[PDB]
């Protein structure tokens, strides 16, 4: 075949039969027991797997039992490791491990640690740059005619993973607490809501469950990834993240934001990654519906499982689909009212993307560390694809010329808000620029518990700072664009500061919204504020404007006036969407100086929780009863209500349905579980009805062995 | 709930704008100005197309280039009163226009046309008519726009209706100081934009062969197909103004990854349900075919992908050119070393040597600034449509800045390490010792980036550009470039120790004469003993039948011989290859490969050498008789004699020549041994000046046979 002598070796699952043709091997010993030296030492004891699983660049023991005692005078043998169907030591897919005298760091090698009557005991070491996969094992003997080799033995298959504990691996993490959280933790917390009202929920990463590590390799084989490249964090995150969004029957998850979900599970229903990854595997087709946090849970499960240090990040007021622009347009009418005809781009209340830890030998020194990777597509230089890995360190500084779509993530976090008046004659004029709305807060789960951490300054400097000025001018050099110069600037306000605030309602109630105007000038003004409240999706996309209102105001010199609006539940309850988000605008005009003041804020309606209840003996192998309790808060009969139950260690994900629930009644879910893991665990629940959804529940169960 | 407005991806899609959009409560008619007719001086003889360098497209609509003024005249229902009247022109593209993304552009009539902005100056008004000078922004989007004239009433807008006749194409403009794709001089512009014909350099370094290819960017329907292609790639219209993204997304469309791409790459030797990549005379042929079938065109290899991608780039206006690299390390995975294994006896280990260096491999170079990288990296950008494992998987590479490659700055984007490795690798000779041990004997750092050549600005000669991609052999700048690469990703697995041989200065080297197809020829190895010493050797000669990519099919001749060199001796050995050893086993491009390895017994140093030969295949004869006058008839005679001593079945002859003939093909059932078939044809030339006719032949057996003829078709 003209193209190449050997077809690509891109499937781990594919294999060939290595030919078996004085000193024979009777038995080989791997200390694969989960309580054993190997797995414990390697931090691979957590996986629900019955094969040896080691971490590259570190020693482990094996013991060959030959037919007669090996003696270093007439005997020569070596352990062989092979992956894929076309192995070449030239390509790294065929590793001959030689019995070395000592173990040279960074290089494969065997060492006879001990020998006694037909059994040499070895301490094999692997290179820190080894291909990550499931390797086949063989013992080969080089006789004076040919080579005698072992037969195919499934039970000796070895999984070699990324090793963050090894100082020579790219994936190296210098802190146990971090390696604990960032790799070992299989339960995580995703944050949502909005800046002023952060909401929490739990996600089960389930990286150690039965089947997961094998589907992660399956995903890669589906990606048809070159075996030689699976030991490279970069290419691994770069290829994996591209498989998350089912690009038409290809990827893992079909992404959807239509509040219907005509044929799958509602994105909000999902309890964790396990649920999905195993359905993907079985169906072999894309699992239906996910959104920014779902794509991010499954992906984080993919990194952690393989050994790459990862954590999900949440950005508040996120400028997605930016196309590298650092400017978001809000269109205003001549009189000051918001213009909905064209003001078509939204800032997402919040947006979730992952962060993987690794080195960047492809860029200069210093850009190593955490790499932001977003598997939620957007238009970059190649089309509509996931973005990154981008060096978080480059972003913070403006070096957007460094690869893996860095400009499109810089924008997500650094866009300006421009309020432009569109005059009735086809003219345009800019009035105000808000340089402090986008990327107002970036947060992630704390290393200790389920608390939050402000990794905000890891992405940007504080506003006003010179370093900030600098990071901006730098991005501007490498392609980031600001198509509209502020030209002049913004409205001097005539020393008039205005700003509002929304009270934090509870689903179905009413809430105030005060508005404060502070005049600083020794001047009397005449304002005319307007209020526009809409029903939006969490992405900022408006469905309907439930309330509009206008105020006529007289501002006294050095005066401070405040006025209250009352938003009646009757105004919103009918149009509400999936996560109960409401967006407000408050554009105002100061008649004297025709100055435009403008403000935005979001609110999310507090929805009640599910109550999880456990009654019993919290001992591994012991039945323990859990109860899923939900009272339909809606003063309406909820239809086709589903409840999901998950909890890595304690339960396989389960889902119960109910044809309907009478307005204000309570349903109970009874289930007995046999926990296989001990230590602090966690039960997790979700609710999904034809109506209400994004109702979550979680219990901090404690288990002993 | 994902986005307020769906993606404006198509250029073929279109929204319907209202002829009258009024709004306003109650408080002659509605007799205001009204447009009676519109005049775009779109004729080919006219000013517009000529001054815009768009007069060559066989296209009846107005084609124009961004950042430069063009003239239009609007005919109203009555005089333009600079008081009561108010109006402006509009360009809109796709189903979802937004002023924000440049998909709806309202051209304000301006007093004076400022640079970089859209504007229309009223240059002159005769009775009821107004003449405008409209200027596009240098950063405009490329594609087919829709024109509308709009009149502002105090209550809304009165506007024209969908008039397909006025649709205007806006292309890139290498003639514009501000267009990101600007070229300083005409010699280059005429060559890299306007020249619709090129030559692909192939063969082997010591036998550089040539063939013409019709880019045909100006034939009927190509422009539209180019646009159709970005549509099939769902390319956001706001991106089609970026020369980077167009070539980035455009190159990825060439190689058909099933159902998608433009061409199905194939290197087997059959080509079952398609046209052999060696038969293609040009892109025209293929693009229209793509378009009509809406499915991948079957079979293309590296020169074809580049011939098509090149037609595409030039058609839209991005300066581009095909480039052939001699001895290429494709599929390099950013490793700067290729490995050849030798058996203990010094002979080549065919079981373990699985990699290959292509005799040649052609990519494309595209010209544009690079606003995403530090200053100094603009200019020619390397782009290769022939896929190879890179950061993302098995995709094309580029645009990779040729300037970054040359100085080793491979950290700058668009798959740099990989094109760098394509031209900078070292061959490493390793004795795979029977015990399982390997030992690095030899290292030839001068085989791979040997000669990167391109067609010349003047005529059809070659132009050596090797010095653009790499510095001089073993010179400090090249030592630094190379060292910078290794710092940003490129790697060297094996180390060559401080040294790893001296070969006792017993040099070795050989030369192969090139026979014509089916003739005997000689190969000649020589030996130098540069020492006041005497040695003993054993040389090994391996002659293989390979594909143009380096992959072997068979060994038709192995030879071993003992040379005894006296001190300061220079013996010479000659081998005679009879045609009979290779004839009934040759693949498409008649490529033969040679390995020559020796063992210096005493001072057991290994010497290895490899070269490649292409057997010369005779031309096809084209003679025209008639008139070199456009519109007027002219006769074209294609003559081809079967050189082989065997009958050729299903012989496909091809004819092509942009501006002279529509690509054609005539099949012959058979050509008896040493027979001569002829193909007569009449063409009515439609372009003037220098032209070229191109022939191609492909049969069941013989294939990869070409020809041409330079005609001068005047008025």
């Amino acid at each position: 075949g003209g193209r190449r002598a050997v077809p690509p070796n891109n499937s781990n699952a594919a294999e060939d039969d290595l030919p078996t043709v004085f000193l024979n091997v009777t038995s080989v010993h791997l200390f694969k027991e989960r309580w054993d030296t190997n797995k414990v030492d390697h931090h691979t004891d957590k996986y629900e797997n019955n094969k040896l699983i080691v971490r590259r660049g570190q020693s482990f023991y094996v013991q060959i039992d030959f037919s007669r005692p090996y003696d270093p005078r007439r005997d020569l043998f070596r352990v062989e490791y092979v992956i894929g169907r076309y192995p070449q030591e030239n390509k790294g897919t065929y590793i001959p491990v030689p019995i070395v005298s000592e173990l040279q760091s960074g290089k494969w090698g065997a060492k006879i640690v001990m020998r006694e009557d037909r059994s040499v005991r070895l301490s094999i070491q692997s290179s820190p740059k080894c291909i990550v996969g499931k390797f086949r094992m063989y013992v080969a003997v080089w006789t004076p005619y040919g080579v005698l080799r072992t037969s195919r033995n499934p039970e000796t298959d070895t999984y070699i993973l990324f090793n963050p504990w090894c100082e020579d691996d790219a994936v190296y993490l210098d802190n146990e607490k971090e390696r604990e959280e960032y790799v070992l933790n299989d339960i995580g917390v995703i944050f949502y809501g909005e800046v002023n009202d952060i909401k929490t929920r739990s996600w089960s990463y389930g990286q150690f469950e039965d089947g997961i590590l094998d589907t992660c390799l399956y995903v890669m084989d589906r990606a048809q990834m070159d075996l030689s490249g699976r030991g490279n964090p970069i290419k691994v995150s770069r290829v994996g993240s591209a498989m998350v969004n089912a690009k038409d029957d290809e990827g893992v998850l079909v992404g959807s934001w239509d509040n219907i979900y005509a044929y799958g599970v509602p994105p909000s229903a999902w309890t964790g990654s396990v649920d999905i990854l195993l359905e993907y595997r079985s169906s072999e087709n894309p699992v239906r519906y996910g959104q920014c946090w779902v794509f991010a849970g499954v992906f984080n499960t993919f990194l952690r499982c393989l050994g790459i240090p990862a954590r999900i990040v949440t950005n508040y007021f996120s400028a997605h689909d930016n196309d590298a622009n650092l400017q978001m347009d809000i269109f205003l009418e001549e009189d000051g009212n918001v213009n909905s005809k064209l003001t078509k781009d939204s800032v997402w209340n919040y947006h979730c993307w992952n962060e993987a830890w690794m080195t960047r030998p492809d860029l200069p020194v210093g850009f190593g560390g955490w790499q932001a990777v977003d598997s939620t597509p957007q238009e970059n230089s190649d089309g509509m694809y996931r973005c990154g890995p981008a060096s978080v360190q480059a972003i913070k500084h403006g070096h957007v010329c460094f690869q893996f779509d860095a400009p499109f993530v810089f924008a997500e976090v650094n866009s300006d808000l421009i309020y432009i008046t569109a005059k009735k004659d086809g003219t345009h004029v800019v009035e105000n620029v808000d340089a402090t709305h986008i990327g107002k807060l970036i947060v992630t789960k704390q290393i200790g518990g389920d608390g939050m951490m402000d990794i905000t300054d890891t992405y940007k400097f504080q506003e006003g700072q010179e370093e900030e000025r600098l990071a901006l001018e730098t991005a501007l050099m490498y392609g980031a664009k600001k198509p509209l110069n502020t030209e002049g600037v913004m409205k001097s306000r005539s020393n008039v500061d205005m700003d509002f605030e929304v009270e934090n309602a509870v689903l179905g109630k009413d809430f105030k919204l005060s508005i404060t105007f502070r005049n600083n000038s020794h001047n009397r003004y005449t304002i005319t504020a307007y209020l526009s409240a809409n029903i939006t999706f969490y992405t900022g996309v408006p469905k309907a404007e439930f309330k509009k209102e206008t105020f006529d105001v007289t501002l006294e010199p050095l005066s401070f006036k405040k006025e209250a609006v009352l938003i009646q539940a009757g105004e919103y309850m009918g149009q509400l969407l999936e996560q109960a988000s409401l967006h407000f605008f408050v554009t105002a005009r100061i008649n004297e100086t025709r100055d435009v003041l403008a403000k935005q804020k979001s609110t999310v309606l507090t929805i009640p929780e599910i109550i999880i209840k456990v009654r019993g003996t919290q001992v591994v192998g012991s039945d323990m009863t859990v109860t899923i309790q939900f009272t339909n808060p809606l003063k309406e009969t909820l239809r086709n209500v589903w409840v999901h139950l998950d909890g890595p260690g304690v339960t396989r994900p389960m889902k119960k349905m109910f044809r309907e629930i009478r307005p204000n009644s309570t349903v109970q879910w009874e289930e007995v579980c046999r926990p296989w893991v001990s230590g602090h665990r966690k039960l997790i629940a979700s609710m999904s009805s034809d109506s209400l959804r994004h109702v979550y529940g979680e219990l901090d169960v404690q288990i002993q062995r």
